[PDB]
């Protein structure tokens, strides 16, 4: 049976978590999103002067073509990537996936131009919304599942410091207590799940449904829920230039925690700092406005406070505070 670790690491404020991947014997950084299902890397089909700053994949050295397929996709924050499909080997953590697909970039938009952080995204979301046409592909995850020792993966994002995704196999060292399950409803091809109920410091309200997305940086909330934290935080003012509400760095957070079958998942307050908000001298909030979309995306900022566990059996995901 396979299994394997394979370490993440924050980008600056922790905006994103990178982790080494090789494709065809080359090593790439990627930012794993378990928000999406595509599987794709900056390559040698760019224009030479988007190339720049980053690993590139070379599909000619070592992938198999796919004639006629077509990857395009478009992300929350308005991103998008497009170009084609070759299959090669890909290792994550020592486990190797054999004739994987690998999306070659063809077209960037301007925000991945501007990152130099990441060579691409491998997407753990379920295969079921990967962009490949004609016919969609199975993600690294859906690949080597039946390989691994359990057909799961887990992840421990952290602030400022080196995290893990665990592939195959639970460490029970990295949370405290026991694993509390929840279902997961597939049909829109997240991991998606229910909570009963939430509270933001003094205010309690009712549940909803949300995501849990690695590749989404803060905690994203329906605008009531995210009026009723900020009413309490001292200053509190939305900043366009910073992106969201900001305040003071030294104010005094409330915690935010939702109850998810029984499990209250707590972050604290100080966790939802989540840094400079680059327009002055305040922070930024690690939790914002969904934009009205009818869901929250649990981001990095819900992450970093729990062990998570994405169980392909139910499917399910399992919660435990971070040890
Ligand atoms: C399948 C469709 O699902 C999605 O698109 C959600 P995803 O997690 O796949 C995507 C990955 C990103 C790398 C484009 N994340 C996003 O699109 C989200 N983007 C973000 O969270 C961006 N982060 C920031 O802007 C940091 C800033 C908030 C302080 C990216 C640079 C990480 C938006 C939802 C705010
Ligand atoms: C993950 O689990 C596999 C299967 O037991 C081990 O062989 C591997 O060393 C790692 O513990
Ligand atoms: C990244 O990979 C393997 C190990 O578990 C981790 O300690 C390392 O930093």
């Amino acid at each position: 049976a396979a299994s394997g670790v394979a370490t993440n690491t924050p980008t600056a404020n922790d905006e994103e978590y990178i982790t080494p991947v090789t494709i065809g014997g080359t090593t790439l950084n990627l930012n794993f999103d378990t928000g999406s299902a595509d599987l794709w890397v900056f390559s040698t089909e760019l224009p030479a002067s988007q190339q720049s700053g980053h690993s590139v994949y070379n599909p000619s050295a070592t992938g198999k073509e796919l004639s006629g397929y077509t990857w395009s996709i478009s992300y929350g924050d308005g991103s998008s990537a497009s170009g084609n499909v070759f299959t090669d080997s890909v290792t994550v953590g020592g486990v190797t996936a054999h004739g994987q697909a690998v999306q070659a970039a063809q077209q960037i938009s301007a925000q991945f131009q501007q990152d130099t952080n990441n060579d691409g995204l491998l997407g753990l979301a379920f295969s079921s919304i990967n962009t490949v046409q004609p016919q969609s592909q199975t993600t690294f995850f859906d690949t080597v599942k039946s390989s691994l020792a359990q057909p799961l993966f887990a992840v421990a994002l952290k602030h400022q410091q080196p995290g893990v995704y665990d592939f195959g196999f639970i460490d029970s060292s990295k949370y405290t207590g026991s694993l509390t399950y929840t279902g997961v409803d597939n049909s829109q091809g997240f991991w998606s799940f229910n909570v009963d109920s939430y509270t933001a410091g003094s205010q309690s309200g009712d549940g909803f449904s949300g995501i849990a997305d690695t590749g989404t940086t803060l905690l994203l909330l329906d605008d009531s829920v995210v009026s009723q934290y900020y009413s309490q935080v001292s200053g509190a003012q939305q900043d366009s230039n910073a992106g969201g509400y900001v305040f003071d760095c030294s104010t005094n957070l409330p915690d935010f925690s939702v109850s998810i079958s029984g499990y209250t998942a707590t972050v604290p307050g100080s966790l939802i700092n989540y840094g400079p908000s680059g327009d002055g001298s305040t922070c930024l909030g690690g939790i914002q406005s969904n934009s009205g979309i009818g869901f929250s995306i649990f981001g990095d900022i819900f992450l970093k406070s729990q062990y998570v566990v994405f169980d392909s059996d139910g499917p399910q995901l399992g919660f435990a505070p971070q040890a």
